[PDB]
């Protein structure tokens, strides 16, 4: 078993790297980045679940809280209070706070294992929460971004 979750630096198709803000998570822009750093991500496989849609755990702050879609009939993206390595150690299915990661080659798309259809995404605009979204049947340049450069930290 790993002794410590992956660490992995993220940032949307557009650049935008993820940072943490008052408990959430952001995508800044380029002069964001000036001021903040932007947030290791930890990084786990859900062993529970099945192996061939990469199901993933994703946290930060050193692994101390991770990302939960909650469990509304609705999905809804929150941090929530518990180690990454507690979730992948324990014998418990945690579908809630799992994503299945699709690898597209440069970037990766994130969808929820709880609530199918709905994508881990970044608003077009610099400083805006990371949140969740259905894919719309045509592309727009407004639109939700969906695909991350999702890499290893060196």
């Amino acid at each position: 078993v790993l002794s410590g979750a992956l660490c992995f630096r993220m940032k949307d198709s557009a650049l935008k790297v993820l940072y943490l803000h008052n408990n959430q998570l952001l995508a800044g822009g380029l002069h964001a980045e000036k001021v903040i750093k932007g947030e290791e991500i930890s990084v786990v496989p859900n062993r529970a679940l099945d192996a061939s849609l990469s199901p993933v755990i994703l946290g930060v702050q050193g692994g101390s809280q991770c990302l939960s879609c909650g469990t509304e009939k609705g999905p809804i993206l929150k941090l929530e209070p518990v180690n990454i390595m507690e979730l992948y150690l324990g014998a418990k299915e945690s579908k809630s706070f799992t994503f299945y990661r699709r690898d597209m080659g440069l970037t990766s798309s994130f969808e929820s294992a709880a609530y199918p259809g709905w994508f881990l995404c970044t608003s077009p605009e610099a400083d805006q929460p990371v949140r969740l979204t259905q894919i719309p049947e045509d592309p727009a340049w407004d639109a939700p971004i969906t695909d991350f450069y999702f890499q290893q930290c060196d």
